[PDB]
DNA sequence: TGTGGGCGTGGCACAGGTAAAAAGGGCA
DNA sequence: TGCCCTTTTTACCTGTGCCACGCCCACA
């Protein structure tokens, strides 16, 4: 297991991220360097390494002057004193939002202009920056660098293996306030919330009933349609979706997988067995 | 009584946009 | 060494493909 994969081979400290493992070599290779406490990243100056401190610290040492509100950064001293008057304001030409300084402004409205620089050698897609395209690089790529210390499966980010860990330990800390099944990612709990609000985005243009997910909208479509793009190779049964087909291919093995007891009757889905409890109660 | 497909949603590993944190640096 | 920013990396967020259940109804 390792949810920190990038090793230095140098002192073994562990990060979770090449750029991370990057600014800690410095301890290494550069000559005048600033470590950190616990966790053993380098700076360049010793503003920087005392800013990161405050990370570990707490600190808020940029004060607003006529609201009194501290802040960790300058960055955002400067953010905040935009919602006060007299403030140098770098407003969207497009959108409503507003920015400290001209740097940001443009790099907001890159995602206006649609500028996508690092283009992907495979792909040719672009991206906003350079670790947007390393992140991307996982769907060539393949890899998985995070993994579980009880199964050793692999992830793409430390993200999901967190969330697996999660699965593992039944920790579901997402819990629907109006029905109360509990989750152990943020994502899940979305898409199940989704039922109570009757969020249905996607529409049938022909008949009108609304779906949650695009897939849906997609069946539907073809349901009406006629057509039924899987098939089975052994009966040559058609089917909308692929778990139809996939549910059906248990026919053709031999299967036998639920019983009852005291008469043993094998029900190919569990839902029968229940039918047939009925039976006798 | 027994089958089995259509339908709707849960589990799960996942991509990609953007808001936010975090690092970079010329210079007084 | 902090101002005054610029630039890079990460968190937060929202959507998605594929697979599998349980439910409802049509028939066999
Ligand atoms: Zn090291
Ligand atoms: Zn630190
Ligand atoms: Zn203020
Ligand atoms: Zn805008
Ligand atoms: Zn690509
Ligand atoms: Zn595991
Ligand atoms: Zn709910
Ligand atoms: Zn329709
Ligand atoms: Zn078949
Ligand atoms: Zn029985």
């Amino acid at each position: 297991g390792s949810e920190k994969p990038y090793k230095c081979q140098e002192c073994g400290k562990a990060f979770p991220s090449n750029a991370q493992l990057s600014l800690h070599h410095r301890v290494h290779t550069d000559e005048k360097c600033f470590e950190c406490k616990e966790c053993g990243k380098a700076f360049m100056r010793p503003s920087h390494l005392l800013r990161h401190q405050r990370i570990h610290t707490g600190e808020k040492p940029h004060k607003c002057k006529e609201c009194g509100k501290a802040f960790r950064y300058d960055t955002q001293l400067s953010l905040h004193l935009l919602t006060h008057a007299g403030a140098r304001r770098f407003e969207c030409k497009d959108c409503d939002k507003v920015y400290s300084c001209a740097s940001q402004l443009a790099l907001h409205q890159m995602s206006h202009t649609g500028e996508k620089p690092h283009k992907c050698k495979e792909c040719g897609k672009g991206f906003i920056s350079d670790s947007h395209l390393l992140r991307h690089q996982s769907v060539h790529t393949g890899e998985t660098p995070y993994k579980c210390k009880e199964c050793g499966k692999g992830f793409r980010r430390g993200s999901e293996l967190a969330r697996h860990q999660r699965a593992h330990s039944g920790d579901k800390p997402y819990k629907c306030k109006e029905c109360g099944k509990s989750f152990t990612c943020t994502t899940e709990l979305f898409r199940h919330q989704k039922v109570h609000t009757g969020d249905r985005p996607h529409k049938c243009k022909e008949c009108g009933k609304a779906f949650i997910r695009r897939s849906e909208l997609t069946h539907h479509e073809r349901s009406h349609s006629g057509e039924k793009p899987y098939e089975c190779k052994e009966c040559g049964k058609t089917f909308g979706r692929g778990s139809e087909l996939s549910r059906h291919q248990k026919i053709h093995t031999g299967e036998k997988p639920y019983k009852c007891q005291q008469c043993g009757k094998a029900f190919i889905r569990g839902s029968h067995l229940t039918q047939h409890q009925r039976i006798h109660t």
